[PDB]
């Protein structure tokens, strides 16, 4: 009924590496949590909408003292929200005002790939404007942009870029939940930063290829915030934004809440919890009720001993209304008993990280599937010990969870996931399929592993049609650009991931 514990497996835990980064209570003065506005269309009808994302380099007051350099879109940290609709054709302008490339990720988007997609193989150079268009098919759900350069993607959402996406359906609209974007319903993108002297980020310093972790929490591009409830409920949009931190979430006096949503989709059921785990780039959307609380009251968010989001209780008007026992209905798409259970193996530590023995290779194609149909995944993690909890992601699609090791799925996967946690020694299995041609990452989204080369991808096709041909990008295109726009030779270049590749002997 109400759960109370962690669902993964604790002994795997982020929190028992040898070089684990505790999260220390900033000296910074609390403040209103920033909510991202909803960034403005450029026009917009009821079958339209026109948006121009920009991405640029800036600065932000985050600590006492001078602003740390910072990228953002359209904004100088972070992104403006981009609200998207079920079935509205959707024409968005990418425009690239940073000194170096980057790519444009529309993370858990069912778009075609490999350049609407925005990945490895979908740079934007600076300067230049690239015009993309689509009709998203999938139900309501918080998605979220980032940038995707391979590599490195770790130093681009460090810098920065990283923005909250909302997708909106009827059926969603429908529904009994709080819906006023930044009164009571609010992102909390959880982040970490390490600040060194005058309040500057330094990823390069920092570098780890097991996961980059800072000391100081940031929330929304905002450190030690609070929030004014001026509702009876509030609804949190939790986003994973961290580069590998692992979020054990729950409240002073385990205040319970009810997760409503999940990464692709509402939960078929909503489901209450009281201590709740993300690992990197899932998304979580949670009901909390604030009712047994005085006005002027303070509740705070924890993430194990440590506070996060402070909630200031204040006036409100009572709600009466309960969730319905059934958020959402799950077609589960049809397996073609022919094909056969796909194996993919995460396997590795630190700089050894790979899949299925192999570190990514921008220009090989790792697999294959036919569009349209359905295919069970086993997905392994072979850490052995007490090892890691890896985040497995797949571009291009949303699966289901069937199985963890034969068992149930944890409560809150039996809707529509694109990033799951697999312990060490398990295998999930889950049903996956591709509406879409074109080119797919899939990859443990700890984002120094995907730089360091835990990634592979596959070639989805129409088995009606001869083979198709990409343009995929080449490590000469990205060292020359890259050398060119930092003023260096390509032999002095450094990206987050090469040292992974480099030292274990290994071509990027
Ligand atoms: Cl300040
Ligand atoms: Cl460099
Ligand atoms: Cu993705
Ligand atoms: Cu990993």
């Amino acid at each position: 009924k109400n759960y109370t514990d962690y669902f993964f497996d604790e002994p795997a835990f982020d929190l028992h590496d040898g070089g684990y980064v505790p999260l220390e209570v900033s000296d910074a003065p609390e403040k209103p949590l920033n909510v991202p506005p909803l960034l403005k269309p450029d026009k917009e009808t009821a079958t339209d909408v026109y948006y121009t994302v920009t991405a640029e380099a800036g600065e932000t007051q985050l600590l006492p003292g001078a602003k740390t350099k910072t990228w953002g879109y359209n904004t100088s940290l972070l992104g403006q929200t981009i609200v998207y609709r079920r079935g509205q054709h959707t024409h968005v302008t990418l425009k690239n005002t940073l000194p170096e490339l980057t790519t444009f990720h529309w993370h858990g988007a069912n778009v075609s790939g490999p350049y609407v997609d925005g990945g490895c193989h979908a740079p934007v150079y600076p300067g230049e404007s690239k015009h993309i268009d689509f009709t998203l098919e999938q139900p309501a759900t918080t998605l979220w942009l980032h940038a995707h350069p391979c590599p490195s993607t770790a130093e681009q959402v460090w810098h920065g870029l990283a923005a909250m996406v909302i997708v909106k359906d009827d059926h969603e609209a429908s529904l009994p939940l709080p819906r006023n974007y930044g009164v009571d319903d609010i992102p909390v993108i959880l982040q970490d930063r390490r600040f060194h002297e005058n309040n500057q980020w330094d990823y390069r310093a920092d570098y780890d290829p097991d996961g980059v972790a800072g000391p100081t929490a940031m929330i929304n591009g905002t450190i030690n915030p609070y929030f004014d409830v001026t509702t009876q409920k509030v609804r949190l949009r939790f986003l994973n934004g961290a580069n590998r931190r692992e979020w054990r979430l729950h409240f002073a006096d385990d205040l319970p809440f009810t997760q409503i949503g999940g990464d692709g989709s509402l939960l078929p059921e909503p489901v209450k919890f009281t201590h709740l785990m993300l690992t990197c780039a899932e998304r979580a959307e949670v009901i909390v009720d604030f009712g047994q609380y005085h006005e002027g009251d303070e509740v705070t968010l924890y993430t194990d001993d440590v506070p996060l989001l402070k909630f200031r209780i204040h006036a409100f008007k009572p709600d009466q209304t309960t969730l319905p026992d059934k958020l959402f209905d799950v077609k589960a798409p049809v397996v073609d008993p022919a094909l056969p259970v796909r194996h993919v193996v995460m396997q590795g530590m630190d700089e050894g990280v790979a899949i299925d023995g192999k570190k990514f290779a921008m220009q090989r194609i790792d697999a294959t599937q036919p569009i349209g149909k359905a295919q069970y995944w086993d997905v392994t993690n072979s850490n052995d010990a007490p090892g890691m909890v890896h985040p497995f992601h797949v571009h291009g699609t949303q699966f289901l969870v069937l199985s963890r090791n034969g068992h149930a799925p944890y409560p809150n996967e039996h809707g529509f996931k694109d990033t799951i946690g697999v312990n060490p020694g398990e295998t999930v299995r889950l049903l996956v399929r591709f509406d879409l041609p074109g080119v797919y990452m899939y990859h443990c989204h700890i984002i120094e592993h995907e730089d360091g080369g835990m990634m592979a991808q596959i070639e989805t096709f129409d088995p009606a049609k001869p083979k198709q041909e990409y343009k995929l990008m080449d490590m000469d295109t990205l060292m020359m650009a890259l050398a060119k726009e930092r003023g260096v030779k390509p032999s002095e270049i450094w990206m987050g991931g090469m040292q992974s590749y480099e030292k274990m002997g290994m071509k990027m």
